[PDB]
């Protein structure tokens, strides 16, 4: 699946891997996040990121 990357701290959200702290499990698209879902390093809004895979 794709890899979308923070423009503000490099952070990298990996469909494949998720975001499980969040409560996020693997395989989850980066379009199914919730609207509000931030960074988790650096708190900036889905807006900040753009598709790198
Ligand atoms: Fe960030």
């Amino acid at each position: 699946m794709a890899k979308w990357r923070c423009k503000i701290c490099g952070y990298i959200y990996d469909e494949d891997e998720g975001d499980p702290d969040n409560g996020i499990s693997p395989g989850t698209k980066f379009e199914d996040l919730p609207d509000d879902w931030v960074c988790p390093l650096c708190g900036a809004p889905k807006s900040e990121f753009e598709r790198i895979e």
